[PDB]
């Protein structure tokens, strides 16, 4: 365990040292490493560890098309709460200083790490800000993803509106507590966006809306050997992840056929790709939407051109790059992107983030 | 080399005769075919083999969305040419029979195989109609996938009239010829779509076009350890090879531009989605075009409903199903399909089709 976790540091440590340029202060920092483990079992990083590995992980996630900005990440450092009041206030700031008023900034709150393999909070929310679904006898209501959260939190004593769109209240668990507590997001921290179209008036009978910001709070965050299972993260929206999936997919709002009836055509002949169409139709109106509250958002091919500068980039700075193709490929006309095109190393290189087991389900 | 012969064999005798209800059959087969490669180096396949073993290789052809009709291929067994003017015969005659006055049947024709790995025909078309393509100083014409294949013919006395649809010659070697030799199509052989869309008059103005039938000529079929480098087969197309990747693709035709054009859009922003717009307006006008004519085209939503039945028909029957996620989904709309929501087995299963190298370039 000791072994594991010395190893994990040795390695990030040089990484991270020679990519700040303080290849010198390794030997000296690994000893205090060396010795802290020995005498804790763990080790602290310092800040600009922290800070830097939680950098590395972004850039490192094979499935993310918007790695670019890796280095600008916002990192808030929130290994000093003990108590939920502090969990909830922190998740609230994440909130307020990500939106920041519509321009977005790529940012992630980082909570006390994994012990003994002990968490010390654990968050249920898959992200920060999301609708709840119901399924009951015959009734669908809201987003299907929810279904099992939302369930969760009605045993605990929340209640939905049962309204399409009823935000799910921030939901974890301390160490130490047997259940998680809840509490609800004030209504003036969340962004949303009507979803409107810039020609055809009749979009907006639709009544769509989304959340501005996906603050991602269900991975966890490993650096150096260290386990930060609670750090949730945030960028701002590729317009496809909205409109080609959260309102597409028939397993969640499932709108194509509605958006086909209000654009006017018909959707009746697989040979008319009217599912096509919709498609492009809902995804120019959420681009537009986003746009037009200047809320930020990216659409895939201005995304798939940054991709390609970070490839580049990659390349210049001597680094291996590692990508998953099946998810950096946009869901929307993929072949018309660069990453269509070539092929990705899917290997995982460590900071990293990775999926965990949910507490619910 | 007998060793990795008969292996194939065994394996390929058994699992045909199975499937054949002729599993009884199977020893004194062996037998024979044992006796025949001692004696001979090699093993001649009975018509049924033959038949089952291109049924099979499509089958297992990962990459294919159209498996649904493995069982239904025409198979036309023309192990018997020794001349080219026989080989050109048997070339035309699938065109025609294949073509079928629009109503494409799936069929494949198989030339004598490889004896000590020694070719007894090679074909060099990529497909047996295809158009030429041009590029010298600046001047682009023609399909660019062509380049390297029209400029060999021109090495060989072929001359273009460098229109942008040139149909190339028909062009493969003998063994024991030094050159290959060419054959100009009948115009009377190639079924050719003039694209036109249902409901914008402009889109003709562009004037594009594509081929009927696409004949896939320069893969290997291998069954049982049988080589046959030249088996041109064909299906029909789904509408997205000739709309999203022939028509679309930068470094094919790139009609997305002009598509913009004279569907009235701008292609001045990326948040415009104007080059979705743009293919899937493409699309349509390809599938209208191909149904107008009477010639056979499947859109990607149907093909992929007739894929899930392929998936659903191989578990009923007991056989584990292969495929190539990144080649099986639609380059249009690819999340619309079930396709996307699963994964799939890339495992290589023979009989099957193989690429081989070019003799050019
Ligand atoms: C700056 C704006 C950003 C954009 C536009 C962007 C875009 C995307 C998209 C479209 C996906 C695919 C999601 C899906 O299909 O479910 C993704 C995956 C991912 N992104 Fe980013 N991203 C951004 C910022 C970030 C940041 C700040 C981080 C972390 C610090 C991050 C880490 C990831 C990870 C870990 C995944 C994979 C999640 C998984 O395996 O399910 N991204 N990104
Ligand atoms: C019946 C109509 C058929 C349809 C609609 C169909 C559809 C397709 C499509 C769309 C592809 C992908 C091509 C690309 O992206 O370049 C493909 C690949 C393939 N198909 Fe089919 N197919 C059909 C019939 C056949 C037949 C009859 C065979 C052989 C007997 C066949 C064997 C293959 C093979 C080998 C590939 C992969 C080629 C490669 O690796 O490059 N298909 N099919
Ligand atoms: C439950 N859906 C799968 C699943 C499980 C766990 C994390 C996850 O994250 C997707 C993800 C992660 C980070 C993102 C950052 C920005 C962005 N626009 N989308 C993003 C999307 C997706
Ligand atoms: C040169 N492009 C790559 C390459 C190399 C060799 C074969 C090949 O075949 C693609 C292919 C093969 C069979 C098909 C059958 C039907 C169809 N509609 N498309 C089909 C497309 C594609
Ligand atoms: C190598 C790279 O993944 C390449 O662009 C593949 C991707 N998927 C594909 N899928 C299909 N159907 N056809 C293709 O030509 C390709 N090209
Ligand atoms: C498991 C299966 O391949 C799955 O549908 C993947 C495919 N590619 C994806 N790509 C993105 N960007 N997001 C996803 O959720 C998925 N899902
Ligand atoms: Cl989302
Ligand atoms: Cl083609």
């Amino acid at each position: 365990e000791k072994e594991i976790l010395w190893n994990e540091a040795k390695a990030f440590i040089a990484a991270c040292y020679q990519e700040l340029g303080k290849a010198a202060e390794v030997k000296d920092r690994l000893a205090d490493i060396k010795s802290e483990i020995d005498l804790t079992g763990s080790y602290v990083h310092t800040k600009e560890e922290l800070e830097h590995g939680a950098k590395m992980a972004w850039r490192n996630s094979n499935r993310c098309i918007g790695r670019l900005f890796w280095n600008s990440l916002n990192v808030i450092d929130r290994r000093d709460v003990r108590t939920k009041e502090e969990v909830r206030d922190a998740l609230f700031h994440h909130i307020e200083t990500a939106t920041n008023n519509g321009k977005i900034r790529p940012t992630i709150t980082i909570f006390p790490p994994e012990e003994k393999g002990e968490k010390q909070v654990e968050i249920w929310n898959h992200q920060l800000i999301r609708y709840a679904g119901y399924e009951s006898d015959g009734e669908r209501i809201g987003d299907p993803a929810s279904c099992s959260l939302t369930a969760a939190c009605e045993e605990l004593g929340w209640r939905g509106e049962r309204t399409d769109f009823d935000l799910l209240p921030l939901i974890f668990r301390m160490k130490g507590d047997e259940q998680p507590v809840w509490y609800e997001l004030p209504r003036s921290l969340v962004i949303e966006v009507p979803i409107t179209h810039p020609d055809i008036e009749a979009f907006s009978d639709l009544e769509l809306k989304w959340y501005g910001v996906p603050i991602i709070s269900d991975m966890k965050l490993e650096v150096g050997g260290i386990h930060y299972n609670a750090a949730p993260f945030n960028g701002w929206y590729m317009g496809t992840e909205i409109g080609a999936r959260n309102l597409a997919d028939e397993k969640r709002y499932d709108k194509l056929k509605k958006v086909a009836s209000v654009i006017g055509i018909a959707a009746d002949y697989n040979t008319d790709l009217w599912k096509d169409q919709a498609l492009v139709e809902l995804n120019k109106a959420v681009l537009h939407s986003y746009k037009k509250q200047g809320v930020s958002i990216v659409d895939h091919h201005t995304a798939a051109s940054q991709f390609k500068r970070f490839e580049e980039q990659a390349e210049e700075a001597g680094r291996k790059l590692t990508g998953d193709w099946t998810w950096l490929i946009p869901p929307i006309s993929p072949a018309a992107t660069h990453i269509f095109h070539r092929s990705y190393d899917n290997s995982i290189v460590k900071p990293n983030y990775f999926y965990q087991d949910k507490p619910y389900e």
